[PDB]
């Protein structure tokens, strides 16, 4: 019942992307919370959120943001938990600013970064699931079934119009 | 004593970078194995490595390569374990090729990607440690010490 | 009758692009097969496909994929045949990730890479045809006619609205 | 005597770049402090620095960092003071990561961004001076001299 | 009543972007002027505008332009005032040419550069306000209220469709 | 004895890169010719080279150049033979210009493009060999040996 | 009456861009020809076109192409005349491939390169006019009038919606 | 004897690049002047230079600069003469900033742009020569010789 993953994002505009992480965690029956935390507009909210995450029982944080994306990195600055970062696609630079802002963390403070956009959001949830699966055999079985099914569902030839 | 993290790299020329992940795991006393596995030159070696990793008791795989860096993604394709990707700085394109080749995985098969180069190698080991810390209280305490020491050690002013 | 080129692609979404390779091979009367093989979702299918390609009588593989595109490279890892890679245009990064993921193969395992998108797909078929033409005089004549006609069909001035 | 500009930088390795901002402020006789504050390694040090800057009588903050450079943006998040950002040239991506990480702030929290590297460090100090000059006539005159000397000193032909 | 900020832009096409700077200065009750000055088409107009800005009572210049954007840099060449530059998004290169053309000023002639597009325009006004706030306590209070309200208005969770 | 692969390059400064294609063809005992042909400085030399290549009994052309690299594309324009393109690493843009100039051929005139630099030169020769192997069983066996040795030689762990 | 500028382009698809060069030359009363010449599909047509340009009385060549754009460079390889290159915007890479393919000519064979797209086409005509103006006083007066008018037609403030 | 080409550059640090344009003009016996004019540090020097260029009998201006390279565009803004732009290779971004800052001129004010670095400097001088050749038959013949010698001198095979 209690959340074991936190999904955080910098704004409502990030939800179109971050919803894919939420949906996948629900699919895999992983209890989680989904919040807006702005690194730029609510820095003390972020400090408190990240500092207290482990004691609140969270095991993984998925953080999504675009542009000069500081949310995942600053979350990782304050938590000892693994933080996974989703680069949200930006208007002009198509998430290249998002990506570099997230992935290029200095040695000492990791962010596990996924692909730009919805694929990255979905993969952040799957990566979070694979982490939790290491010490939750029920989840590990559900993940195995999920991966096996993905493999089995790939067609052999295209629908050629 | 038995490895719980596998560090794999596409070639000897990646060692200068991946040694930083090795050093960090050793500092934190995390049993690990350190291997050369090339997605493109040794594809069956990779298939067997990745397929058997969980049975062997590995919990996290750290995979580094440069150029068109297929090693992390293909590893993730064959294992259910978390795979962390280190883009090795390439000669021409300075790891931008490595970075895009690794991070841009389609939905369904994740690679947790870290920075280009030595920083990313170190951070992949730290990220692996933070994952292992979730169910190893002694290591969690050692990782807390490591992070606390990092923070406390930053000078207040430049020399 | 038996296929001498294999066209493979990572997903149905690649078909809009890869159809151009299929169409050109048909135009030149080159027997071929057209399949979906996912490097990420069906890695053992790919290993078996690429490992057995030469013994099944294939001479050239055209492989198309986008994003972090591993399909052409991993195909080449397992076959001694020439593998030609088509970078499928991606949403955010416009096929730049596709291109670099395909073309930047390490020394030892080649992928002959074509342009991003439909042009690359068509050129992969033409390149495949030029390879087969070296030891198939009927095809060589058809290719010569095809190239000659392309040259002859270029107008001398634009239709100026 | 009390500092009116704070120069902060993510680490010692930024000093080679940020020293140019320090030198310029000193040349123009602008009292300033020069500190290492890491957004990612010392986040609470940064929070306290940025939150208290105005109370302490700082007017402008110059912040430099490389890579995923969060220092200027996070500083701006906690202060009402103008924050100027210097992208430090990174090893792999030559400060393109630093530049995008700094300049691409969403509406609401500004960072005035300067060029990558030493040029940008110098220009952040000059920009801070032009801001201070608005309400300090003696400094305004010294800045006018500095700019006049820069212009007058350019040779007419190459050696 | 007399303007203390000048907003200048290279063309009418820049207004869609630069209007956001105008609107914010008005919101904060900062008297300003809003003009078209073309570095390429009206270089002597620019020289005169920038040279006389301080004596006309301006304290900050916000300059917006796209493509090979010379307006902010050339403005700074002629004024001792702080000049803030807004990179206007360009058609092909999405404001990357704008950004590099503005931000990469040589040591000696600063331009304080903001984000590509509308966000940068709004931030240029906010940065200008923060500068003026240093010696205008009424404005400083309005800015504090403005920032505080932005912080307070961030929701705690997304509207999940 | 008569060449079946032509290696052409835009200038002497490409040799440091293109020599790797030469070495590989020689290792595999593939008769070849190695020439300097500049699309831009010797356009008629190129026209004649490319137009006559098939008559002369060439089967594959490997063409390398840097910068705005027109050599492979223009070669392909005049021959029906497969043309493989090697982007030579340029000074400023590190072969990104070379790469785009070569790979981005419009539909109708193909260039099979390989990686930037020495890797790409080696791979163009390997790709040419894999093409020739389709109708030369002795060479096919030698290429199989080469690939087998590459795979088998990869160490299991770094030094 | 006889053309003094040649405008050449690789295909009909380039005309949407290259029409702007044609229109400007007509505006300035510069006699010119406008043709399709494909470097990739009609290389011998290009060789003959470029080799004979000076003897046919042409003074400047404007060449437009996109993607891996070889037309301007190969034109310059064969003519001693000044060749100006227009990078036509490409689909995926937005004319970055066009630009680098044109501008990055090796020392020894120049192409004077203009901006990506319609602006570059118009500027190539203006650059061509400025070249011809050096030895044609009537044209020089028309160009002076044209530049003066451009300067005079810039508004002083935006139409603020 | 009176200059018909002006070479201008943003600073002394551009000379290493712009000297190649100077050498070429001298080789072809084209009278020219070679000056430092900074758009940003000496804007009025530039205004006067560019405004008076035609009166002084200049026919072509070659302008080189690096970084946010405003010199060619602003020169073109004040003169009716053809302006050719040389992007000088910058430290961080390797002249990509220089290139975009120069080539991306909006319709109405052209800059004929050449390659980044020494190549571009040489080519700007060659382009200026090809322009002057249109109405100077002696120079046209010398340029024909230069181009003929370039073509004829390319070796047939690498050393
Ligand atoms: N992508 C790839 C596949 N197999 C090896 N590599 C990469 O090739 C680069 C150069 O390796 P080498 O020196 O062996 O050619 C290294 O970064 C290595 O990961
Ligand atoms: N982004 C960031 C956060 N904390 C430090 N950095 C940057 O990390 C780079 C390398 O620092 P170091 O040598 O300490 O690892 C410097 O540019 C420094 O600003
Ligand atoms: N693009 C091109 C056309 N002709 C030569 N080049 C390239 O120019 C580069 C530099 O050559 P050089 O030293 O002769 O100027 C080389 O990569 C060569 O292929
Ligand atoms: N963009 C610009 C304006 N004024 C000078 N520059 C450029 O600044 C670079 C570095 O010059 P310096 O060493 O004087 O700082 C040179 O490429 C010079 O053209």
């Amino acid at each position: 019942s209690a959340p074991v993953v936190g999904i955080i994002m910098g704004s409502q505009s990030d939800w179109e992307t971050m919803r894919h992480a939420d949906a996948l965690l629900t699919e895999l029956e992983i209890p989680h919370e989904t919040l807006i935390v702005s690194a730029d507009r609510t820095p003390d909210r972020l400090a408190d959120y990240a500092r207290t995450a482990a004691e609140r029982g969270l095991n993984v944080i998925i953080a999504g943001a675009g542009g000069a994306a500081h949310l995942p990195g600053m979350c990782a600055a304050w938590t000892r938990l693994p933080v996974l970062g989703v680069p949200v696609e930006s208007r002009a630079l198509k998430g290249m600013d998002s990506l570099l802002s997230i992935v290029q963390m200095p040695g000492g403070v990791p962010v596990g970064t996924l692909a730009i956009g919805a694929s990255g959001a979905k993969n952040a949830a799957l990566l979070a699931a694979s982490i939790l699966a290491l010490y939750n055999p029920a989840l590990a079985a559900r993940l195995e079934t999920w991966r096996a099914l993905q493999t089995a569902s790939v067609p052999n030839s295209p629908i050629t119009e």
